């Protein structure tokens, strides 16, 4: 049966099932204003599904220069051609090397660069932007956006949005490391996943994928969503609450002083964003500190709502192209105010 919503992290996350129901609002606002993150899923069966693959990104944009980020030791690969890292995307054995002549796991930096998006793109900005689930908050013009209504005591959000575009982790190795890193948003921000690749070559990776998902903390209706419905998962987050943000810089500062890293006591570890939470780190956070966050697996289509202050890290499952758009609810406005 077709249900409006469900419950997920035990009840600690709301998972909205039709993203045009004109009725989401009641649900949404009430989940909102307590500060947590919200998922609504079937974004996918809205878009059209020719203009999110990466074949096309190649064809059409392909000879623009841009830098490329090695995710496992974090070196920047300059000034190479936007297809180097599109022909990769899927296919292994056409990935560029590292020294030890392994294939890099790689993210594209930057692209669309600052807010060119509507510009080069403007089928692509024309479909998402009409299809973006609770429009009111949401659209560059919605009743519940203060975005373009604020003064200058407000730190206002960037036109968007920006597509985040990268390779999956691989190896028991790449457990540990982040495809972003720890970091908050002073703005909301909706991420929709638009397109997952799920490799060949060495396509037979499925089981890597379960352990990551299992020892990442995923709640037991999340793995259900494989192995019942075959949907495809793109990335794992770690979200935490805007009120425990201190916290976790204790936590880090504490962790960087065991590590011999040499720091003043006031630098920001989170602004930072050279950290990725592993299994040890998470569960100190838990244990020492008194910290739970929500694990939450972002499948094809899903919608991932995280609220302005909220520390957040993504780890790729597989290959991803994400889309994301940034607003100002009512509920969260104080996390952009420049006084006291
Ligand atoms: C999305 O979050 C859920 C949470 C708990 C149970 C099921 C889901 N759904 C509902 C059906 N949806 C589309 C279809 N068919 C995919 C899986
Ligand atoms: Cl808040
Ligand atoms: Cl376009
Ligand atoms: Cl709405
Ligand atoms: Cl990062
Ligand atoms: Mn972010």
């Amino acid at each position: 049966s077709m249900t409006s919503h469900s419950w997920l992290c035990d009840g600690r996350l709301l998972c909205l099932h039709d993203p045009s129901n004109k009725n989401n609002w009641k649900i949404f606002r009430e989940c909102w204003k307590q500060g947590q993150p919200v998922l609504v899923s079937g974004v996918h069966k809205k878009l059209k599904s020719e203009l999110w693959k990466p074949e096309a990104f190649s064809q059409e944009f392909g000879d623009q220069d841009v830098d490329l980020v090695n995710c496992r030791n974090c070196a920047i690969i300059s000034d190479v051609k936007v297809r180097d890292f599109w022909d990769g995307f899927e296919i292994i054995c056409k990935r560029l090397r590292s020294e030890d002549g392994q294939p890099m796991v790689l993210k594209l930096k930057d692209w669309p660069p600052g807010e060119d998006f509507r510009d080069m793109m403007p089928t692509r900005f024309e479909d998402l932007m009409e299809n973006l689930p609770l429009p009111e908050y949401t659209k560059r013009d919605g009743r519940l956006n203060l975005a373009s209504r604020l003064p200058s005591y407000f730190v206002r959000p960037d036109l968007g949005p920006k597509m985040y575009n990268a390779y999956g982790l691989i190896t028991a190795e790449d457990r540990r490391v982040g495809t972003t890193n720890l970091h908050l948003d002073v703005s909301d921000a909706v991420n929709v996943m638009v397109y997952v690749g799920i490799p060949i070559g060495e396509g037979a990776h499925d089981e890597e994928v379960l352990k990551t998902i299992d020892e990442g903390d995923a709640d037991e209706v999340t793995k259900e969503r494989i192995h019942d419905h075959k949907e495809k998962p793109g990335a794992l987050w770690h979200i935490y609450a805007a009120k425990d943000a201190e916290k976790i810089r204790e936590l880090l500062r504490k962790v960087g002083e065991e590590q011999g890293q040499e720091n003043p006591p006031d630098h920001d570890p989170i602004h930072d964003q050279s950290w990725y939470l592993d299994q040890t780190l998470r569960k100190r956070l838990y244990e020492e500190y008194g910290v739970q966050g929500w694990a939450i697996v972002q499948f094809l289509g899903d919608a991932v709502f995280i609220p302005a202050g909220a520390p957040h890290q993504v780890h790729n499952l597989y290959s991803c192209i994400k889309v994301a758009e940034d607003f100002v609810s009512p509920e969260h406005v104080k996390h952009c105010f420049r006084l006291t």
